[PDB]
DNA sequence: TTTTTTTTTTTTTTTTTTTTTTTT
DNA sequence: AAAAAAAAAAAAAAAAAAAAAAAA
């Protein structure tokens, strides 16, 4: 009949659900209803979309036309509807034939004068795109943003007659700009400029390895921060889809990193008391929070029970499943945050201490495996000038991706998101380990999860030592990251 | 079939973002249609632009008109929209010759005579179009603030007839009128009036001879405040790029600066009641808040104890990243927010001392580099007279001026700026140095954090005289302006 | 419904969440067509793709005074005290409760997937007819514990509906929390109201409640934080 | 409206020590002048001054120097004349409990009157 | 509204001693009756009265003489009939410490008995 | 060895800007 | 073809419940 199919994708949330968009005419007295629930900033697309056919040299239909963006329950905001609905009002009108927009999704604004402009946070809906195995037109202003990814079949245009000759005639133009330059680190910091603090290095070291969250303990004005901002630098880079997922995090946001952090796992370290909001996704139309921000990188959290404990208990999900469940009334929205988690606290500044310690969350305060002290530095070495001893970053950041191939080859999961039911399965305990654990709990009334964590991180030490299974030395070494000290 | 396009500049935060006005003409019903988030104030400018034209004996056109406003996501709110539309409308009805708004960018408000209107807040659009080669035409009223700039490439009219000539015969217009007649610095300000503070004066002469901030403690009714406001004038003044910034941020508040102090560094000192959102960021459109007004120049935060950490909270990432960005739920706002921190505070109000400090928000006290105390002023140095006009101002600006430079010869940034690597390696300790270094800090308690304050303001006291290393004379003196005691 | 003993008409993009309650007398439809084609003559849609251990009581050991006991709790339906001295956790004889309890019916499961669909992404891999076991973590939160906030979410309480509630360390807790947990007790659902109106969350549960008495003269410190009509009802 | 009245007497207004900061100084709305620029070229008494909070107290130091009070309203700020007279009474308190007391006043304030 | 009840016959309630303050009269949201609303030319039975809150039973003190306990939330005054009996049972507990028992008990409820 | 006040958070209210539905 | 009665949110202001902070 006069009816067409063209798809599109808006960025809900982080992913770009597909967004059918739907024409059809009828032999009423002409007019223009949309269909859906489209915000103001497309209810106004009408115009332009008429006046960039008109300008085209193309026909617009004198009927009534009915414009539906389907699903009906997703509100849509983004302003770059105007090219599939100029591309379905043309193909009802039988203008263009409908048998090529059938593998095809396209984003774009449309000027009056036909010339396509280019929409934000666009990234996203190329991953989305290229998961499909969808060819996606693309407005040539936003072909900077979306060489990044590097992905063939997307392809750019400057007017709406540039794709109506691709459609039909075949005429194919433009393609993304060739990928930017595969540079290096440009790291500064490195692990190198901490004067030695030895048994939080190799804890910090041994964790990174293992995956596992630490609690950086001491007094203030000691070196929290400082380690902690280093310690992104022992992860490892990360993989193709890894890094596009990240760069789509960011680019919703809007900030749009510098071509090289690309592979740099994130830091994102947030405030000290913020806003549950901010923190954690967020209202209006939904953005990332600081949470969702740092997807696969460290998260970092100093001054742990200053934090409210909304926030800290809506903070069990991540480390428990990776996923955040906003809802906004009408749904909810999932945001990633499979985060490794960083913290520091200050054992209190002695009745004050049993309400200081309570106050900090325990679903938080279970899930942290390690802890340490940070003891302040001597003052011969605060004064002493480092040596340097060349840089050393790559040998610990090696040491760390064979660990993880190591552990990928036994199972399917880091050690420290091991189930309680495989750690003894994956685990080869001797006798004489399963006699002094049983000692062990003699000497300390150990909570049933010490048993996993203890294992956990004695695994990492194990594999770290030269390889095969546990030994009493590596549970020994264990021991000292104990939960709490009082 | 004719369509007209015309640039102008709409203002959101501080920066002017291009704006591209299209004006389309359909054979339909004589209708006018506005579309890309129009503001009712300017959404009402259809009958304004139809009175304007038709009063200036144009012909205005009998059919559907169309008018598309820039990017659709944008929000316009200035009401300087009425002569890039009205312009549009003429050239697309061939009133006008469409080649000669190539390069043009038009702001102004039209009133129904056809006069020109001036539109507030036009300096940041003036930069704007300075920086991207364009000719810039505005009202006629906005040329004693567009004068500021000195740019040579924007001219001024009466009213729409003028501008028609101009771009239909090159009539020529009349330019904006020259640099006003003053040049005479004066201030009526400097060091002399501060009489008998020699201790507290010479240290915050090298409080601006290395951009450290400075705590000042002290008892009420010295020259607390008053060194404060004589403090803007040691630092040296700002080139032109920094005035035409701080006039930009001016303008847009609102309050038109004096010319006779356009480049002085600005001071400015918030007030105890204030809102968080009233020092940083701003609701409505947004707005510069009293933080960004002090941008390039000095914040004073008398009675520091005073301002609930609620609003010192928000103050810490401009200390860091020397600009905030506020988010309006659609797109990320950044506001400039580089100055130097000035603190004042009375020491004392048993254990309640404590009480009274524990009201001081740690970290931004980990960001002032300097502190001195105001000893009471003595007796007859105040009751002898000031028979002494030996006025210092220019002396210590002109060596300041040459201390950035040699500072900014070694690396690029000022020594309140530097990192903890760089404390080293610019500060060539000597072997006694070290000897008196381990005494000190033996002796004392100070922590990481300190040593490193030490090292800063000894190296702007090392650069004081002019030698290339510490001579252990420095660090005798940076002692005392550093143990920030409380 | 099912509680209506009602036909559903259902789009098939709908198929992958209707088919894991395994029900009938649902179908699924593509066009107005095929459900007009229904309607006049009867063409037989699509009917949704119908679906097909832990621990026991035998990993402890002949624990017969305790053992007994506990299936008389639950062939009776009462609650229970197990307590004493905290002995690496005991949580394990709770644990095993879960598994005792009578399969629950389609109506009864078919109420819990409901209530955990409200959650959003729906639990991961199985296991519907198994009445559920999640208990509290000694310190909860009292939006989260009891009802909830923000747009309404079933609480921790709710999610256990003909299951098993594991209060562990009763005397702790909070005294205001504890009254909270009455009504779902004496009726079987919750009407926590909040601003505009209220839901009802259906709350019927059992439960299973642990305490340490102390080593002197502190048991009775440590029994004056109880909660007398919590205790009252067990 | 008062005419014929006291149009050439200086006003003297007396605030209640606790009014509402909203309405001692400056306003919300399409701003109402407040209690202090009522006062303009007048007496403004302060009984009680400690019990005033200090919140209140310290915005007092601007219009004594600058003589007008700038209202602050995000968007929009205004101007109101503010060259009153200030006159204050105080009681010397009704141990710590003296410090207590006279740590409620603004000592910047206190030492300028 | 629960089962058939009996309606015809005068009605009894009885606050779970350590009650709220916002159960027994009046309610939050848009008006709510009460424990002591209801029972309304019935039968009010309060046990163990020094458990109570100390605050509600001097609240007490309009119902059991006026019958009425408009609640005033600043917006409407809803009035909620409250006439009613009341009946309370004491224990006489566990001797100096007999006047700390005691001084919970809110004499001026205990005139009403 | 025994009891209270205050500040923060949450909740609500109010105003305004937004929305959403008249009435030509 | 322009408007005005109604549903939602952002910010300022005031009151209730909790926490704790400090006082006997
Ligand atoms: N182990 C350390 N090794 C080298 N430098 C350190 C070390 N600890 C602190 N520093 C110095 O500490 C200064 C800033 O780091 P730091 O004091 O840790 O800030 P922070 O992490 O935000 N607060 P805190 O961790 O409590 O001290 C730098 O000059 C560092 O050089
Ligand atoms: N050498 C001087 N030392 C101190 N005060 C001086 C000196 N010379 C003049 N003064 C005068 O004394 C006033 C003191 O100002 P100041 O004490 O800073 O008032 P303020 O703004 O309330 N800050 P504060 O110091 O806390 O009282 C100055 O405004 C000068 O008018």
């Amino acid at each position: 009949m006069s009816l067409a199919f063209t798809k599109t994708r808006s960025t809900i949330g982080i992913v770009a659900q597909p967004v059918s968009v739907e024409v059809h005419l009828s032999n009423g007295l002409p007019s223009f209803t949309m269909v859906g629930l489209a915000e103001t900033a497309v209810k106004e697309s009408k115009d332009r979309v008429r006046s960039a056919i008109i300008n085209s040299q193309f026909e617009f239909p004198c009927r009534k036309i009915t414009v539906n963006l389907g699903p009906a329950n997703l509100p849509k905001t983004g302003s770059g509807f105007d090219l599939p609905i100029a591309l379905g009002i043309l193909a009802a009108s039988e203008q263009i034939p409908l048998t090529n927009l059938a593998n095809h999704e396209f984003i774009g604004e449309l000027a009056l004068s036909g010339e396509l402009r280019g929409v934000s946070a666009i990234i996203p809906a190329v991953l989305a795109a290229h998961k499909d195995n969808q060819h996606l037109i693309i407005a040539n202003a936003n072909a900077a943003e979306a060489s990044l990814t590097g992905h063939q079949k997307v392809f750019t245009a400057n007017n709406l007659r540039e794709v109506c000759d691709y459609l039909c005639q075949g005429t194919s133009l433009q393609s993304l700009p060739p990928k930017p330059d595969l540079l290096l680190n440009n790291y500064e910091l490195d692990w190198s400029d901490i004067k030695g603090q030895q048994h939080a290095k190799n804890a910090m070291v041994i964790a990174a390895c293992g995956g596992h969250s630490i609690l950086l303990s001491g007094a203030p004005g000691s070196g929290k921060t400082m380690m902690a901002k280093r310690f992104s630098t022992l992860l490892p880079e990360l993989s193709e889809t890894q890094a596009l997922e990240c760069a789509a995090i960011n680019s919703i946001r809007g900030k749009l990193p510098d071509f090289r952090e690309w592979r740099l796992p994130p830091f994102r370290a947030p405030h000290h008391t913020a806003s549950p909001v901010a923190l954690v996704g967020g209202g209006n139309p939904p953005k990332p929070g600081e949470i969702s921000l740092a997807h696969h990188g460290v998260l970092f959290l100093d001054e742990l029970p200053e934090f409210n404990r909304q926030v800290l208990e809506t903070l069990r999900e991540p480390l428990e499943s990776g996923h955040i469940c906003i809802s906004r009334a009408a749904a909810q929205i999932e945001f990633p945050a499979k985060f490794q988690l960083i913290a520091a606290m200050n054992p209190c500044p002695p009745d004050r201490i049993s309400r200081y310690l309570a106050k900090l969350s325990a679903p938080l305060l279970d899930r942290i495996d390690m802890q340490v002290t940070i003891h302040a530095l001597s003052q011969e070495e605060l004064i002493k000038p480092n040596t340097h001893l060349e840089k050393q970053s790559l040998a610990i950041r090696e040491k760390v991706t064979k660990m993880h191939e190591i552990q990928m080859a036994r199972q399917d999961s880091l050690n420290a998101n091991l189930n309680s039911k495989t750690c003894e399965m994956v685990c080869e305990l001797g006798s004489e380990e399963q006699l002094f654990l049983r000692e062990v709990m003699s000497k300390l009334k150990l909570s049933a999860r010490g048993y996993h964590r203890l294992l956990k991180v004695s695994r990492t030490i194990a594999d770290m030592n030269s390889s095969k299974k546990v030994l009493l030395n590596h549970l020994q070494q264990a021991l000292s990251y104990k939960q709490n000290l009082h």
